[PDB]
């Protein structure tokens, strides 16, 4: 069902991939359907060099013969292909549910275009039902927590703020950080929330991608695969 | 002679330290004059608990019997005592010459008041002669260098952006990050530049402390010690 929708979305996004392209490769279950398809194309002659955004995306790339490089070697990419936890107005996204948002966000900024692949449930009228992830420094995290609570209060946001755990330890990102998930339910002013969060010293990054996504490739329940632009949101 | 001025600033700031305060302890050569003095007061029965902002400041704290705790234990501090590479209009700071900007800014943020201690030379009419430090993520650092170069162009800034070295190994901060020093020479729009840099995914933080300092204690070559407020800048 959704796995079907994800694969459909992935197949269609794959049509925009051309020879000698440098690609950003995102993370999550939808991108995991895209990587092997890409590898099948590479085994049939397609030339690409990819930058992965997580260890599991990188693993899959190696496994399926997708050539892998780094942003040190290729600082500017042609196209980024990634998923999203949510796609809202102007194709603002929430990402980071799998914990890879930092590398994902850096890779998206380094790309001439970012295409989002998704099944229709990711499309929302308003952002926020999916808890916003917020990458934070371990040092002074308690004070960073208080600062995010107070910023939430000022902006009229309500909901638990939870430290993401891996069993008994905090979950630690690739960049060596921790993550807070903020269950704010509705984010009406994402540009203001993003500015307020980034200004907090202990906040490394957050999962609101604003004006980064250029196309959303969304597979619908009725089998339509729509190629959408930010004006469609 | 400037060492004298540093001590004079430190002695004066020490007078605002009262029994049972929770103190932030900054870093730098000026703060290195303050810690032993504080230690000498502790020997005499003054009671304080300090959060240090660098390894060297913590080392000096232990060496002089200044008690040490964490933001985890004490999330909100009464008073932060720190130096500054520059003190400009509205008491905006540039900090991070010694490499400790992130922990310094988290601590500053977590305090009720922040006191800057400085010799006369740090007061500037316009910020920017001192290279602005920018803490960045190692992942995608090349891409981040480019995005900073682009943000600079948009704000009309020019100059070399060099990576902080410690040997022929990039200097790694306590947060596990690298630092770019931006030799822009002049920064007339510090708030816009702050907003811009923080929006760049790989930028963890930077050395512009805006509306964080509440008093500057500045020792002048004529022996005056001025206790100054942001209204005085
Ligand atoms: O990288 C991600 C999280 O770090 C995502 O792409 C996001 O979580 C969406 O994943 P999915 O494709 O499983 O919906
Ligand atoms: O921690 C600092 C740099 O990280 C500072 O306090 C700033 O660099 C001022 O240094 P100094 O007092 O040595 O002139
Ligand atoms: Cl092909
Ligand atoms: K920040
Ligand atoms: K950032």
């Amino acid at each position: 069902n959704v796995q079907q929708l994800k694969k459909m979305a992935a197949l269609k996004a794959l049509e925009f991939v051309e020879d000698d392209m440098r690609l950003g490769i995102g993370s999550g279950s939808t991108v995991n359907e895209f990587i092997p398809l890409l590898g099948e194309r590479v085994a049939n002659g397609l030339r690409v060099t990819c930058v992965a955004t997580s260890q599991y995306s990188e693993q899959l790339c190696h496994k399926f013969g997708v050539p892998i490089s780094t942003l040190e070697k290729i600082p500017e990419l042609d196209l980024d292909i990634d998923g999203a936890d949510e796609i809202g107005p102007e194709m603002t996204l929430i990402k980071g549910g799998g914990g890879a948002l930092l590398h994902e966000k850096i890779v998206a900024s380094a790309s001439r275009a970012m295409f989002v692949i998704a099944d229709e449930t990711k499309m929302v009228k308003t952002l926020g039902a999916f808890a916003l992830p917020i990458e934070v420094n371990p040092f002074g995290i308690h004070a960073t927590r208080i600062a995010i609570e107070k910023a939430a209060d000022n902006l009229g946001l309500s909901g638990e703020i939870t430290l993401r755990m891996n069993g008994d330890d905090p979950f630690k990102t690739d960049g060596g950080h921790f993550i807070f998930d903020a269950f704010w339910g509705r984010i009406l002013q994402p540009k203001l929330l993003s500015e307020a969060l980034l200004a907090i010293p202990g906040v490394v990054e957050h999962g609101l991608f604003l004006g980064l996504a250029s196309r959303a490739i969304v597979a619908m329940a009725d089998s339509q695969i729509k190629v959408l632009e930010p004006f469609d949101f």
